[PDB]
């Protein structure tokens, strides 16, 4: 999946 991240935003 994509999703941002726990803290980061590395969307895929």
């Amino acid at each position: 999946y994509c999703k941002f991240e726990x803290a980061t935003f590395x969307s895929c």
